[PDB]
């Protein structure tokens, strides 16, 4: 059938071995923001176990208002105090510009998106931009650690980015 | 010694047995949208392997503009054609209301957020609502499959929702 069908079949085997329920608050009091990229298995990359960490993911690991919203809830309601941001090499966000993307969408749909596609040219500098977005935000101030990294999709290694 | 420090140490072990790079486009042409909840290991839940699927995650599995942006990039630039939505039982989004959350923030900061906290009272009904958000959206139309599920945090099973 479809991939959804196969993934649902995989869930049968997952459920057989499942242990729960666990408490809602992340047991390691940490939120991870990462790209949606297919090559990043965030749990395996960082040795995360079930129940430990919030994981927030979008196209390009962009600190949008949804990321701020998700961090605010994570911190204020569920007690997380560490933030890890995970960009990576060979990101799709490096491959297009915002104007061209919007133009193509409009060409085909007749409508231009209200949202910014949020492309950027340099993953390392955009970690710095992303860290700055969090640092200056009035709603996400609870963190005791805020660190950013670029994941190398060729080596599997994290490289830290300094502001 | 922070949790970030431990996870970085886990990454050293992850990288020693890493095989890559993989191609950028998800090999299974699928995007998963899921809650950021700490008890959801989306990869193992669905038996996802590296390089197969985009995974998008936020507080509540809310189809925000960021989720639409991510899915649009996912489909138009990176060839995905299936969408899975994963809400779950015992979601933090059922525990608060938007107005209370905004007031609490405004008490602390003097500043009310412009963004909606996006809370909802019922997981099954909100899968329906989330499916409708995607169905009416003019920018995410390339899917051949759009299906929504609630993950039982006590059994690890997925229960499908009829739109
Ligand atoms: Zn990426
Ligand atoms: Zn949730």
């Amino acid at each position: 059938g479809t991939v959804t069908d196969d993934y649902l079949a995989n869930n049968v085997d997952y459920a057989s071995g499942f242990k729960g329920p666990l408490p809602m608050p992340p047991s390691k009091h940490i939120a991870i923001v990462a790209c949606m990229d297919a090559r990043l298995d965030v749990y395996r990359m960082l040795g995360i176990k079930e129940g430990e960490a919030h994981v927030i993911r979008n196209a390009g690991c962009v600190v949008t208002d949804d990321v701020i919203r998700s961090l605010a809830i994570s911190q204020r309601l569920l007690g997380t105090r560490e933030i890890i941001l995970l960009h990576h090499t060979d990101c799709g966000m490096l491959t297009f510009t915002d104007d061209d993307f919007k133009r193509a969408i409009q060409d085909e749909t007749g409508i231009r998106p209200t949202w910014s596609p949020e492309s950027y040219p340099d993953a390392v500098e955009d970690v710095r931009q992303s860290l700055r977005r969090i640092e200056v935000n009035p709603f996400v101030t609870k963190h005791t650690s805020l660190r950013g990294f670029v994941f190398d999709v060729a080596t599997g290694k994290l490289n830290e980015v300094t502001p």
